[PDB]
């Protein structure tokens, strides 16, 4: 009685159909010339220009959100008082596309914000469109409108377009697969699924502790299957730690077949209430950590490069404003790695699967909650093998980004279409 129902994310026209205290629009290292012509038309509004952080790409998106959020954290009283808009304009570039994952953020803030409106508005060439300001204008006169998209004379908005025997896999019998996070919860089950699937595979396990004797023991059933298992206690936020990991891979081993990014961690808390250190810190292995990994494996022949990200990228979820953004930066990611392997520089298929609470899944338990969650959402833990097969109808699919979700279809559904 219960259904996976499975999603994707799709650029719509869908144009069909109160007032605000304040209007906030904040632009991500666009032009100058963008910059004066918004505040000179705009004046009504205050106008925030981040252009300011130096560091790779992945450096400059984790200062950008701490502004965004420490943003927020100061209107706070104002949010509760009245009304407000918040605009991201984020220019579709090289890189700056990766910013678009602001939206993870936007969506939290604005459930655990009532009276707050935000969206963001990615642009191709907004410098050179000089009708600007009535399109931020009229977007602002349609709040329901959380990403929106302007490219070719086109005004696209983002919604979820649903997708629809036994199941193909990527598994090669020998080779070598990596899951970073691979000692979680999650990370050991796909270990398991490769140590049935594989027959004389190599997986080489990380993250940062020492591993514990349970997990040594749980690691040595995975031993026994006959395949190869090598933790390599690394920290993804470590360029060089990475580094080292991929270059020992490259010494010990032929290749890599595969790498899984799991590496990350949720850690409850309103933006209200939330230091600096701890939203820094679940962005780091997600985005920076993931940049990391993607720059040193780029030389490697891979299947397949897929990120474990979640349904709060997507839907947003009071508590996480960190790790909906970390998660957004990463489905973000896969569109740019696509776009990177078309011009060959990177190696295999690129997907971020948005999962749903996983029925065992560590971290997080449903419980108590579980129930309002369903009553909530509709919404279910996921029972493994339902997780498993999503996982590989994913792969076949080939889609950058697929929301995965467990629970009643028609509650899920009516809240998403
Ligand atoms: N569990 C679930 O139901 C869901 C999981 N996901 C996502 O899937 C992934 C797996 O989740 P799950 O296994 O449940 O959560 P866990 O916390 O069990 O797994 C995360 C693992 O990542 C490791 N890690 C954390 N920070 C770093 C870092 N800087 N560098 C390297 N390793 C790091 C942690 O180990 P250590 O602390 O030793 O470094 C931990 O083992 C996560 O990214 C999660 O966000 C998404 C939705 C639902």
């Amino acid at each position: 009685h219960m259904e996976r129902l499975m999603l994707e994310p799709v650029w719509e026209k869908q144009n069909e159909e109160l007032s605000y205290t304040e209007h906030i629009i904040v632009l991500f290292e666009t032009e100058r010339s963008v910059t004066d012509s918004i505040a000179s038309h705009m004046k009504d509004a205050r106008v925030i220009t981040l252009n300011e952080a130096v560091g790779h790409i992945a450096e400059r998106y984790q200062c950008y959100m701490q502004n965004i959020f420490e943003l927020l954290q100061s209107k706070v009283r104002k949010l509760s008082a009245g009304r407000i808009i918040i605009q991201a304009i984020v220019p579709l570039e090289k890189e700056k596309q990766l910013f678009a994952g602001v939206s993870g953020l936007f969506k939290t803030a604005e459930i655990e914000f009532s009276k707050l409106t935000a969206q963001v508005i990615e642009i191709e060439k907004p410098e050179e469109m000089i009708d600007l300001h009535l399109k931020l204008k009229d977007d602002s006169r349609r709040p329901f409108d959380k990403q929106i998209r302007y490219e070719a004379g086109y005004r696209f908005v983002k919604g979820w377009r649903e997708m629809v025997d036994t199941l193909h896999m990527p598994w090669r019998d020998e080779g070598v697969y990596l899951i970073t996070g691979g000692a979680g919860s999650l990370g050991l089950l796909f270990a398991k699924e490769i140590a049935n699937r594989t027959g004389r595979s190599t997986i080489v396990l990380t993250g940062r502790s020492v591993l514990s004797e349970d997990k040594e023991n749980e690691l040595e059933a995975l031993r026994s299957i006959g395949a190869e298992v090598v933790y390599r206690e690394a920290d993804v936020s470590d360029q060089h730690a990475v580094r080292h990991l991929l270059e020992e891979i490259k010494e010990r081993y032929g290749t890599l077949n595969g790498i899984i990014h799991g590496a990350g961690s949720s850690k409850d808390r309103f933006i209200i209430h939330k230091t600096n250190e701890e939203f820094q810190e679940v962005l780091q292995p997600k985005v920076s950590g993931l940049l990391h990994v993607d720059e040193c494996s780029k030389d490697f022949p891979l299947d397949f490069f897929i990120f474990f990200s979640s349904v709060s990228g997507c839907l947003g979820n009071a508590g996480q404003a960190d790790y909906a953004a970390a998660n957004s930066f990463m489905d973000a990611f896969a569109e740019y790695r696509r776009s990177l392997a078309a011009s060959k520089k990177r190696f295999g298929s690129t997907i971020s699967f948005n999962w749903p609470l996983w029925e065992e899944g560590g971290m997080q338990v449903g419980a108590e909650d579980e129930k309002r969650m369903l009553k909530t959402t509709g919404m279910v833990p996921m029972p493994t093998d339902s997780g498993l097969k999503a996982f590989y109808q994913g792969i076949v699919s080939d889609k950058p980004q697929v929301f995965v979700m467990e629970g009643q279809l028609q509650k899920m559904k009516q809240k998403l279409l």
